[PDB]
């Protein structure tokens, strides 16, 4: 079934128990404390040389040299805002302050993770002119370049991209800046096993996700097994959690050595990543862990406003084009000129490469359509049996394989009726994704993870397909299927 963590390889990684990790990166520490009376009964093995402390494993958090519990227990108040919940602290002999991150996994105790404060500084003259930005944003374009460039302006980071995933998972790099001379990953694709399930949960629990050196040696939970379950620590909100080996040599091959990424949730769906890459390694300032959740959230909000934005400008198309109709009939007696072209693009409100329609014989286009020949076929398949106000699919070859020789025009097909004569649709199409992008390829064992192995194994799962019709667009080929129909029995 499922591997335990520094245990997987490249057939079985899916499932690898990441939340399970047994172990912290080096640059803090981490505590676990039962309830009540908050004794250590779990911690890092560098714990004590990290703190400051003699002894840690099994002592009260009261007994430790150094404020912590003093500053925990507001936090533990039942009408608090609670947890997950951040302190400075003091603690140690020779006595230092941290940054602590406290927690309640759902079993096991109390979590504290601790790192090393640095002095207090005031991030907030950033997040304003950001936050204007994001909010002004003209479109996901717009708005996903300006995200990269805003991080790359606060956190500094050799490169970062923006993430989108499809229906399906997969990974589009839709946004990239970075230092000029590196080598661009604007427009790639990864297939959406790149990222297992878990680690896409992990995204959701967390919003900000820090690897500060990509060749740090784990330091193992001691038990490792709670000894309040029996069982391996739930490490799903820990900031420290040591990451994958996989993961760690896929960044070693692309040459990275540090990672900031930062969750895009939108209806509480992981929506995306911002990803901050470093060619060395990096530590950041606790307080920048905060402006990152806030920027995120901005952009989450933004990204449904231009959805949901583009949404009504759909709903408009469609309600004003029953117009374009209506008089556009009167003098020059017929119809179809307002359904090509004359910039009101029938081909948009459903992001297709072509359309036909077939009425009374007649077969027009535009855009990339198959050969009329072409069309005719599938106008046979349409009428072969009594169908759905709309028919879609986005592998047609596969699906109906005597129609496998369109793939390249029309792996994706959306048919409408326009009466019930039929051998009357009206009908979307869009080309195999494979040419929304072209670059690629090659084989499989942890060292050979990469980009240009990930775009190869994207174009290789994908291959029959078009990018797939949503429920907008099947809403849309509804809905304006329909308002033709009524108004060709019309007249
Ligand atoms: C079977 C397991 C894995 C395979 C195979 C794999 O490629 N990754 C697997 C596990 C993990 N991936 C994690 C994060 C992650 N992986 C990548 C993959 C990309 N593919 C691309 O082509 C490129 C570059 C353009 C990348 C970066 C991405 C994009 C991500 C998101 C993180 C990032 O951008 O740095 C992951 C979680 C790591 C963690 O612990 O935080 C696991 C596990």
């Amino acid at each position: 079934g499922s591997p335990a963590f520094g245990t997987a390889d490249l057939s079985n990684c899916e499932r690898e128990e990441i939340h399970l990790a047994g172990s912290i990166q080096p640059h803090g520490a981490l505590l676990v404390v039962s309830e009540p009376d908050h004794r250590i009964i779990q911690a890092s093995a560098n714990a004590a040389e990290f703190l400051n402390l003699g002894s840690v494993l099994g002592v009260p958090l009261a007994e430790i040299d150094g404020d912590l519990l003093i500053k925990i227990l507001p936090h533990l108040d039942p009408t608090a805002e609670g947890m997950p919940v951040a302190v400075r602290c003091r603690i140690g002999n020779p006595s230092t302050e941290y940054d602590g991150l406290m927690h309640r996994p759902p079993e096991g105790g109390l979590i504290i993770e601790l790192e090393r404060a640095g002095p207090p500084i005031d991030l907030s003259g950033t997040l304003a002119p950001a936050l204007e930005r994001i909010r002004t944003a003209g479109s996901l374009r717009a708005l996903c370049d300006d995200t990269a460039l805003l991080f790359q302006q606060c956190t500094g980071y050799d490169r970062v991209m923006v993430y989108r995933f499809d229906e399906q998972g997969h990974g589009e790099v839709f946004s990239e800046r970075h230092v000029p001379g590196l080598e661009s990953y604007f427009g790639n694709r990864y297939p959406s096993s790149d990222i297992p399930q878990m680690a896409r949960r992990l995204y959701e629990r967390q919003r900000v996700r820090v690897l500060v050196d990509v060749s740090y040696q784990p330091v193992p939970l001691e038990p490792r097994l709670s000894p309040l379950t029996g069982r391996d620590l739930d490490m799903s909100g820990c900031f420290l959690r040591s990451m994958s080996p996989i993961h760690l040599q896929y960044l070693k091959n692309m040459g990275v050595r540090a990672t900031l990424v930062v969750s895009l949730v939108v209806g509480g769906k992981l929506w995306g990543l911002v990803a901050c890459h470093h060619y060395l390694p990096r530590f950041i300032h606790f307080e920048l862990r905060a402006i990152c959740e806030l920027l995120a959230e901005a952009i989450a909000t933004r990204i449904t406003a231009l959805e949901s934005f583009a949404q009504s400008q759909s709903e408009l198309f469609v309600q004003r084009l029953e117009q374009r109709m209506i008089e556009a009939i009167t003098r020059e007696g017929d119809w179809r000129a307002a359904i090509f072209d004359t910039s009101q693009s029938i081909l948009q409100p459903l992001h297709a490469d072509g359309c036909a329609l077939v009425y009374e014989d007649q077969i027009r286009t535009i855009g990339d359509v198959p050969s009329t020949q072409d069309v005719r076929e599938i106008a046979g398949w349409l009428d072969r049996q009594p169908r759905a106000a709309v028919t879609s699919t986005a592998s047609l070859g596969l699906d109906v394989p005597e129609l496998a020789h369109l793939t390249r025009m029309a792996s994706g097909v959306v048919a409408a009726p326009i009466s019930d004569h039929r051998g009357e649709f009206l009908m979307w199409f869009r080309p195999e994704r494979v040419h929304t992008v072209t670059w690629g390829g090659m084989g499989d064992t942890p060292a050979d993870l990469s980009p240009r192995r990930s775009f190869a194994k994207w174009h290789q799962v994908v291959e029959g397909t078009s990018d797939p019709w949503t429920a907008a667009d099947l809403a849309a080929a509804r809905t304006i299927g329909q308002t033709v129909a009524d108004i060709v029995l019309q007249f």
